[PDB]
């Protein structure tokens, strides 16, 4: 097995949802802890997770939150913690999640995979991995989403890349 030494991901969880959170309908806006923007991406930075290269297996973890807000605090989900987990070319997107439904009531999710993961590369060597996947919403995730979005629909695909040691 090998160590992460520097990872990072590059994922919008949904384009249409941060048009949809900024626009004027949502009136709403999202802040960031530990987690960058770029591209109409989330930008997650890390040094923790394994990749075990002789069976294409992995967990890249990332810290850090967003926390998008709308309709005057109705609409209130935090995602924190990500966590990219892969085993050959297919996995999972696992993150903390907190959400309201339309009546403004939350639910703490716990950490849950928020979507499955396809790539369409996948690459590991004794010095790096990389990829990209698209993400296809799970049955938390679109309860999440207060059901706005139902089981399987495409989030943004995510990528990634790191240094192995
Ligand atoms: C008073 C509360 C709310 C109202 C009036 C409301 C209303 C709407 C409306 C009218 C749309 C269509 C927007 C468009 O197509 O441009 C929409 C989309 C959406 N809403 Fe809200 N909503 C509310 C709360 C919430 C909450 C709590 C969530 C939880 C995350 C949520 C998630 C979504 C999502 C995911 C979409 C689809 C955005 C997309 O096109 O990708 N909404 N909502």
């Amino acid at each position: 097995s090998l160590g992460v030494t520097q990872a990072s991901a590059q994922w919008g969880v949904k384009a249409s949802f941060q048009n949809y959170i900024r626009g004027s309908i949502a009136n709403g806006s999202w802040t960031l802890n530990g987690v960058g923007f770029d591209n109409q991406q989330f930008q997650f930075s890390g040094n923790s997770g394994a990749v075990d290269a002789e069976n294409k297996t992995g967990s890249i973890n990332f810290p850090g939150s967003i926390h998008f807000t709308g309709h005057g605090g109705i609409l209130d989900m935090q995602i924190a913690n990500i966590e990219i987990s892969f085993n050959g070319n297919s996995g999972e997107l696992i993150a903390d999640v907190v959400s309201s439904d339309m009546d403004g009531n939350s639910t703490n999710y716990g950490r849950t995979v928020v979507g499955t993961l396809n790539f369409s590369a996948l690459n590991v060597s004794a010095t790096e991995a990389s990829g990209s996947a698209s993400v296809s919403l799970s049955q938390s995730g679109s309860q999440a989403f207060a059901d706005f979005y139902t089981p399987g629909t495409q989030l943004d695909p995510i990528s990634f890349s790191a240094t192995l040691g």
